[PDB]
């Protein structure tokens, strides 16, 4: 038994396709992981840096909770910033002694390298309570170690 079909006009009107993507041979010097698995990949310089992905962590990263991060150099600015982000699992290539100390002191599990005892910054010998990142942040402007440029 066959069925006779009733014909119908297509009448379709589609929309433009979205943008593609690009890579850089420099590779993501900044990175986010979950269960050591690559969650996200980013640069600290260029468009959408470590500063901007911080400036909306909550909005960009829904899974901020218990997440891991990777950076280049944990200086004073990177110490205050990582503390501002509030991540418990971090990795870096290099780290300043007061920075590594502060991170491990907050109970942040970190993987990084540098053999030093003291970075010559006068805030250390002046400020009694190294609890508040805003005290050192001002001196961080004074020495200008907020910009990653030697």
């Amino acid at each position: 038994m066959a069925h006779h079909h009733h014909h119908h006009m297509g009448t379709l009107e589609a929309q433009t396709q979205g943008p593609g993507s690009m890579i850089s041979g420099l590779n993501p010097t900044l990175r986010l992981f979950k269960d050591h698995k690559i969650l996200y990949s980013n640069m600290e310089r260029g468009l959408k840096p470590l500063l901007e992905v911080d400036n909306f962590i909550n909005k960009y990263i829904q899974n901020k909770e218990g997440l891991e991060i990777y950076d280049k150099v944990v200086g004073k600015a990177a110490a205050v910033i990582i503390y501002n982000i509030g991540l418990q699992n971090v990795q870096a290539g290099v780290v300043s002694q007061p920075a590594k100390d502060f991170l491990e002191s907050r109970g942040i599990k970190v993987a990084y390298k540098k053999l030093v005892e003291k970075i010559n910054d006068r805030a250390e010998s002046l400020i009694e309570s190294l609890e508040n990142p805003e005290e050192v942040y001002k001196y961080m402007i004074k020495r200008g170690i907020i910009v990653n440029n030697l």
